[PDB]
């Protein structure tokens, strides 16, 4: 058993943050003082890939294999998954990847990104969803799509599935959402790359469908990276997913060190959010270290030939070393880590963050399935308000937003100068009434879209966006026109 | 220069007839004793391969390169195109592929299956289509989809573009067809593999929608393989695209010579239709022979650390990319980038009949 272990690193484009994380994690392992914790020195041979020129990928992997490595940690996408995975399988070299898990079953490759199939199916069943839309792409394998279609067949769901991977025009998304609108479909299940998720959310916000009664389910790890700033204020149910839990000791212990790292040495270290891929990279370092520590615990021999063998001369000990990376049980940043005989992660935990501010909504496990945890002002001005239109509009807005409203006549009995004064000074919350729009009033309070005028809300009030969306919906439904 | 030239073969899994046609064309090229049409003997170190295992593809290509080959002929599917095309571009080894045009500009390759997007656009313009549904597949390249999207945007058409191709159960096809029916769509543009085309046609005929007043555009070079029968019933208009003419004496001679071939020695010969891929392969042999003859008249490790290329590969590519030979598919003239330049696609309707010519410089010209 050698006293120094060298492993290779393959990083595709736009992987700077996890490159820094990989370097930081290997440094953390190396700087350990305990002999048992650091039984040997660890070296990392980093490289880069293009994922488009297969010759470049083959040359990089060939250099890594020839120069001599014991394990290869790296990423891959749909373009270069087959090449690297097949070479690793043929060469009997363990390949640790935090990339998307391979839909097909391939040996000698370990993939640490937990599958969303179980959690997504359990949550979908838990919400009593029966008819919905399924927007997807195909850059993370076909596991999710196949599972969703099979579940729909078994449970007689009404799943309208659309692929948006090939879409390059936003107007395509706009037409798709308008079509699902005319079909009245309200529940969406989006599982795409963060970029396409952001584009779809931007398009739907522009069209104005982020209101109560519309659900969303971003079935994609990396809830933080999603630009959901606008949609939150729309008051539309959103269900996300995340693996790392902040409050556990491990994440805090890591991040405390991480925030203080050099910016030049570690790009996107201090000033970037910790993407879950970085967490999985840290877990990769932990699992490799534990596996090799276990190897040295026993007397297993570990010890590189031509790049392309005729027909094949895989060094035997590889089958042993791969087996070592299958029974590992170290509790890393993401939580429990355990690998099935094939390589896919098992016994994992998923945290289902639900929006409404972000708040946890239980958790999902392979064994336990899913376990969860106003004043209105009006002026007594006929015919808008008469002692027994504006009352009907207020009731319609409350219904469309679901808020409990209590009507009242402004004490001053006069317009702003006052009702607007009542809003500004902090009382009466919302206010719906005939208010002539003047540039001065925008300084103090925020209006809604004109409906003949506009509903009034205090500046910065959380109800401004919901009331604006409700007014827009009423205007486009023709009810506002019908009332007059 | 040398009396013998050895080419390499990289036939796919389901290409038995193409293999037989390749061997037959090799025999034709090596049998003429003219001393001018055949100044260099030809040999083929054909090697089979399978997709889904890039290791096998790379190892086979490396072995072929090591054996020493002036030019390589072979097919590639969407899931192995990158490896072969990129190796050939990097190693300066000309690749002749009668499979499908590449979706992007790549040097050091010769795609012959002519791009049919232009003919599709021209014929759609001629027919005055503005409300046609689109059912595309991703197993043949993204060029057609992008071209049709651009045309729809520019020409202000509206097209419903479903994403068939990931569908493994016919119930989804039934749902798609009935949903388009609810939209009263009456014109279809289907771009998928032959098996998917057959499945869609079977589903639509099962739904009894093949009646008159509907037009299916079968945008696939393979027309004979498609089961048009049972769809001509009901008077449903259908249009195809076939490049192999069956009138000129060249194809008649090639057919009459083809049937006599032994079934055992040459499987799928004299007992099956002439897949256009086989004709393209014969044209491949013709063009390779012509380029090598013109060049005459006028080795190492694949994964080399510095990736040093050939000293004469560029000459071979230049010789290949310029040719004006005549084969079954028509006149074979390649553009700078490896695609053909005079498609002469023949448009067939359903009644059957030849309808179109579509020389790229010209436009669609119906026969009166
Ligand atoms: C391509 C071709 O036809 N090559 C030769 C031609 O040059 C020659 O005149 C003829 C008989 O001499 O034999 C043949
Ligand atoms: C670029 C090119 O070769 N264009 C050809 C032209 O030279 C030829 O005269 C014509 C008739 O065959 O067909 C086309």
């Amino acid at each position: 058993f050698p006293n120094t272990i060298s492993i290779g690193g393959l990083f595709m484009r736009n992987t700077v943050q996890e490159h820094s994380a990989f370097r930081f994690a290997v440094q953390l392992y190396n700087t350990n003082q305990n002999t048992t914790e650091k039984p040997f020195h660890l070296n990392y041979h980093v490289d880069h890939l293009d994922s488009s020129n297969s010759f470049s990928v083959t040359n990089a992997f060939c250099s890594q294999f020839s120069r001599g490595v014991y394990a290869i940690f790296g990423f891959y996408d749909q373009m270069s998954m087959n090449t690297l995975t097949s070479f690793c399988g043929a060469l009997h070299t363990s390949f640790v990847t935090p990339s998307f898990p391979t839909d097909a079953d391939v040996q000698f490759v370990i993939q640490m990104r937990p599958a969303l199939k179980g959690a997504i199916l359990s949550l979908l069943s838990y919400y009593k969803w029966e008819k919905f839309v399924y927007l997807y792409d195909t850059e993370r394998g076909f596991s999710v799509l196949q599972a969703i279609m099979e579940a729909a067949v078994q449970n007689n769901w009404q799943v309208t599935a659309r692929s948006v991977g090939n879409i390059k025009d936003v107007q395509e998304f706009r037409r798709i959402i308008e079509e699902m609108d005319r079909r009245q479909e309200k529940r969406y299940l989006i599982d795409c790359e963060v970029e396409r998720i952001n584009t779809i959310l931007e398009q739907v916000v522009i069209l104005g469908k982020h209101s109560r009664g519309y659900h969303y389910m971003l079935a994609n790890l990396g809830f933080t990276d999603i630009l959901l700033e606008r949609v939150m204020h729309g008051g539309a149910n959103i269900t996300g997913f995340q693996i790392v839990n902040n409050e556990n000791p491990m994440v805090q212990q890591f991040i405390q060190r991480w925030v203080r790292l050099d910016e030049r040495e570690f790009p996107e270290a201090k000033n970037a959010p910790l993407k879950y891929t970085s967490a999985l990279t840290h877990d990769a370092i932990l699992v490799i270290a534990e596996a090799f520590r276990y190897l040295r615990r026993q007397r297993v021999d570990v010890s590189a030939g031509d790049c392309l063998a005729n027909p094949a001369v895989p060094w035997s000990q590889g089958i042993d070393i791969e087996r070592a990376l299958k029974m590992v049980q170290v509790q890393g940043m993401t939580g429990n880590i355990q690998f099935d005989t094939y390589g896919r992660r098992t016994n994992y935990t998923i945290d289902v963050y639900e929006m409404k501010g972000s708040r946890k909504a239980g958790y999902w496990n392979e064994y336990e399935r899913f376990v969860p945890f106003i004043v209105v002002t009006t002026i007594l001005e006929s015919p808008y308000v008469m002692y027994k239109y504006c009352v009907d509009l207020a009731y319609e807005i409350a219904k469309h937003v679901g808020i409990k409203y209590k009507l009242s006549i402004v004490g001053d009995g006069k317009y702003g100068a006052g009702m607007v004064g009542e809003l500004v000074y902090g009382r009466a919350d919302i206010a719906v009434a005939p208010l002539t729009i003047t540039l001065v009033r925008e300084e103090v309070i925020d209006f809604s879209k004109p409906f003949m005028y506009g509903v009034a809300t205090p500046k910065g009030s959380a109800l401004g966006t919901p009331v604006n969306l409700a007014v827009l919906k009423l205007s486009e439904q023709g009810i506002l026109d019908k009332l007059k």
